[PDB]
C-alpha cells in the first residue's frame, strides 16, 4: 500500500461534520469550542504591535521558542508552579496545544508502550497514542444536580491499569468535555502511581484560568517528586480567547524535554514569529497585574461562570439535566429521559443515542451540542451514550439566541 | 529507555554551533536563509489587514486550510500547473514548507520504504525520513565560472537507485545549496523512473519565484502522467520574503493528499487563521499584476540577481570560486584553493574542511557562509568537504559591510 501503517484506523475525525452542521441552519452553536466575541483588547492590540513594530519580526525566529516568550513562560510558570524553569531547557513553544500533545506523545510514545488514557478524553489521545505505536488503556471517570467533581477516579481502577508497560498517562484538568477540575487528593493519587510505577505524567491544563465556584487549578508538576516526571500543556487560544492564534507549549525538565525538541526539529523547525510575540506581550500584562481585579484571568473567568450558570438554569427548561462543572468551556447534560421517553431516533445501526439525539436536536430544535460518545473508546461508547457537550462561552446574544430556541421547544415539549 | 526509537541519531544539529560561533563575533551573516529587509508592503499590509479587522479571525479557521487561502492556491497554481485542483481534496496548509514535507513523509513513507534523496540536499530529508522508518537512498549531482546547471544528474546512476521498495524520490528545483534550476530534460528522466517504478515524486518548490537569468521554474508535476503521483510543496515564507510567517502548503491528487489531511488532523489540526489571510491577500495581489512590471514576482527576482551578481563578483576578489546559480538564495563557493594552501585547520575527529574553514573565517574574517557537507550523507561528506553556502538576498548595506570586510581579508593572508 501507498500509505505508512501508522495511519491505520485514525483517518476518521467527525468533526468535519461537526463543524458543517453548524453554520448552514438557522442554529445556535454551542459545540464549537471557542469565543464567539472578540479576544480583551490588550491581546488583540499585542498581534496589532507585532505585524507592525520591529520588520524583522516577519522573519525566522528561534527553534525552540520566541525568546520574550519563553522567558516570560518560565518566568510566571515557574512562580505558579513552584518551580525554577530554565526557558531554554524547560520550555518549547508549539503550534497549538495541538502540537504540543502530538509533539509530546511522538517524543515518547513507542511501539507497544501503553498510555493510561482517563474517560471521557479529549478526543486526539487515542489516535495520537496509535500513531505513535502505543496501546491505549482506559479508565472511566464514574458518574456519581450531578456535579462534575462527583465523577470519581476509582483508585483500584487506576491502580490496576498500571503495568510494566506503562510509559505514560494523561491527565487533562480541567477536563474537557466534563468540567472536572481535579482535586489534590485525586493528583496525589495520580502522582503516587506515576512516581510509583516509573510514569510520565503528560499533563494537559489548556483550561487553567476557567475555574469556578472557588475552585483551584493545580498543576500535578507542582507536587513533591513530580517535576522531573511531568511535562505541563497550554494554550495560549484558551487562555486569551484567540483560538486562531495557534500557539501553545510545553513545559518540563531537561532530560524529557530534549526529545520534544528533537521531535519539533524534525517536523515544523519554527513556530511563526509575530503571533508569539503577541503572547509574550499579553502574558507580561497579565503578570503585571496577576490576581488583581482588572486583570483578565480574574474578570474572565468570573464572567463565564455567569455564562455557565444561565446556561444551567435555561437548559433545564426543556428537562436536559446539566452536570455542574467547575471549570473549562463546558458542561455535559445527560439525556437519559429522552434516551427512555425516545429511543428510536434515526441513524445507522450501532451508533450511540446521543450521535442521534444531536442530529434530531440540530435540525428539529436549531441548537449544536456535541454527542459525548465521541470522548469515549469504541467498546464504552454503547454505555456513555445519553450525554451531549455544550459550550457556554458565548457571546449574550447568543445565549439570548439559544433561549428563543429553547422556549420554542418547551412548548413543543 | 524514555524516548522512542524513532528519534535514534536525529537529535544532531550541526547548525547550532555555527549560529552560536556567529553571534560572538562581529560578523556579516550570509548564512541566514532569510531577507534582512523588509517584506514588501503589500504583503505586511496584509498580515495588517487580518489582524484588525474581522475579529473573528482570531478564532479557529477550517482544518485543511483558511477558505479564501485555499481558494486561491488552487486556482493561482491549477493554472501554472495545468491542472483543475480542488480547494478540498487537493490542497493543504500547513505550518510553513517544514511541515508541508513532515507531513508528506508521515502519510507516506514506513518501515523499510526506501527514499531516493538527491545530493546536496536540503538537510531534513534524511533525518524525516529516518524518523518515518524509511531508508534514505542517495543520488550525487556531478559538478561541471561553474554554473549549477553543470552539476549533472547522471540517467544511469539515477536509474540504477531504484528498487522494489522505492516509496518516494523527493526533488528540490529550484535547489538548496546549489541553485541549480532542474530543466525540462532532467525532470522528464525523474518523472520517466517515478512512471516506471510507481514512486510518488515529493517536490519541493519553495524557490519557484527566484530565477534567474532567463531560467524558468518547471514543475514536474505538470508533466504528463505526474499530477497523480506528485506532492507539490510551496512556502508563504520563501515567496513573499516573510520566513516567520510559516505558512506553506501541499498540492496534489486526492488519493495521496487525503493521508497527508489524516496526518494534519492527528498532528496540529488548525493552522493560525491570521497569516492565512495575509498570504490569500498577497497572493491576489500577485494574481493581478502578473507578469506586469510593478508585480513582486518580477521585481523581486531581478533585484537579487543584482544581489548575487554583486556577491559573485566580491567573493571572487579573495580567491573563493562562485558556482553561478539559476535560482534560490544561495551560492556556493568551492574551497578548494584553501584546502591546498592551508590544509590544517583545527577540528574534530572526521571533521569535514568546510565545516573547520567556517568557523576559521567567522572568527578571523567576519562572514558566516554554511559547510555545503551538511547537505550530503556521511559517506559523502569527505569528497563533498570543500564547497560554503553563501545567501546574497541582504540589504544592500550589507553586501556593503560583506565588501569591508573582504577589504581586510588580505592582511592576515
Ligand atoms: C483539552 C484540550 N487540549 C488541547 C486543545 C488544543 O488546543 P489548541 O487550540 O491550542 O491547539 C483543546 C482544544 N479544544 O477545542 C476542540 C473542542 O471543541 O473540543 C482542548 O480542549
Ligand atoms: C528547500 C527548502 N525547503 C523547505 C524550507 C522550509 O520552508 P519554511 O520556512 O516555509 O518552513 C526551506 C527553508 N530553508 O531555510 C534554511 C536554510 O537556510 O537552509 C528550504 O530551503
Amino acid at each position: 500500500q501507498l500509505q505508512a501503517r501508522r495511519l491505520d484506523g485514525i483517518d476518521y475525525n467527525p468533526w468535519v461534520e461537526f463543524v458543517k452542521l453548524a453554520s448552514e441552519h438557522d442554529v445556535v452553536n454551542l459545540g464549537q469550542g471557542f469565543p464567539d466575541f472578540p479576544p480583551p483588547d490588550f491581546a488583540v492590540e499585542a498581534f496589532q504591535h507585532a505585524v507592525s513594530g520591529d520588520f524583522m519580526l516577519n522573519q525566522y525566529t528561534k527553534t525552540f521558542g520566541y525568546p520574550p516568550l519563553t522567558k516570560i513562560l518560565a518566568s510566571f510558570f515557574g512562580e505558579l508552579l513552584g518551580q525554577e524553569i530554565d526557558p531554554l531547557r524547560n520550555v518549547l513553544v508549539t503550534v497549538g496545544g495541538y502540537g504540543a500533545l502530538f509533539t509530546a506523545f511522538q517524543a515518547l510514545v513507542d511501539e507497544g508502550d501503553e498510555v493510561i488514557i482517563i474517560e471521557p478524553f479529549f478526543d486526539c489521545y487515542e489516535p495520537m497514542t496509535m500513531m505513535a505505536g502505543g496501546r491505549p488503556v482506559f479508565v472511566s471517570l464514574k458518574p456519581g444536580l450531578g456535579s462534575s467533581s462527583n465523577w470519581q477516579l476509582d483508585p483500584m481502577e487506576l491502580a490496576g491499569k498500571f503495568t510494566s508497560r506503562t510509559k505514560a498517562l494523561v491527565l487533562n484538568t480541567p477536563n474537557n468535555p466534563l468540567g472536572k477540575v481535579f482535586s489534590r487528593e485525586e493528583l496525589e493519587l495520580v502522582a503516587s502511581l506515576c512516581q510509583q510505577h516509573d510514569v510520565v505524567c503528560i499533563t494537559d491544563e489548556v483550561y487553567q484560568w476557567m475555574v469556578y465556584d472557588g475552585h483551584q487549578h493545580i498543576s500535578i508538576a507542582s507536587l513533591p517528586g513530580m517535576w522531573e516526571r511531568t511535562l505541563t500543556i497550554g494554550s495560549a487560544g484558551k487562555t486569551f480567547s484567540a483560538t486562531g492564534w495557534k500557539v501553545g507549549w510545553v513545559l518540563g525538565p531537561d532530560h524529557i524535554m530534549k526529545h520534544l525538541r528533537t521531535v519539533h526539529q524534525n517536523s515544523v523547525f519554527h513556530c511563526p514569529t509575530q503571533s508569539q510575540a503577541a503572547v509574550a506581550e499579553s502574558f507580561e500584562r497579565e503578570q503585571l497585574l496577576f490576581r488583581q481585579p482588572s486583570s483578565y484571568f480574574v474578570q474572565f473567568p468570573q464572567a463565564m461562570q455567569r455564562c455557565r450558570d444561565h446556561m444551567i438554569r435555561s437548559l433545564q427548561s426543556v428537562g436536559l439535566k446539566p452536570i455542574i462543572p467547575q471549570g473549562s468551556y463546558f458542561l455535559i447534560t445527560d439525556i437519559s429521559d429522552f434516551k427512555r421517553k425516545m429511543p428510536d431516533l434515526p441513524g445507522a445501526v450501532d451508533e450511540p443515542y446521543d450521535r442521534r439525539f444531536v442530529k434530531w436536536m440540530i435540525k428539529n430544535k436549531g441548537l449544536v451540542a456535541i454527542p459525548v460518545s465521541i470522548f469515549y473508546s469504541v467498546p464504552h461508547q454503547k454505555h456513555f451514550d445519553h450525554y451531549i457537550r455544550f459550550c457556554f462561552v458565548k457571546d449574550e446574544a447568543t445565549l439570548q439566541a439559544m433561549d428563543e430556541k429553547l422556549r420554542k421547544w418547551k412548548v413543543e415539549l
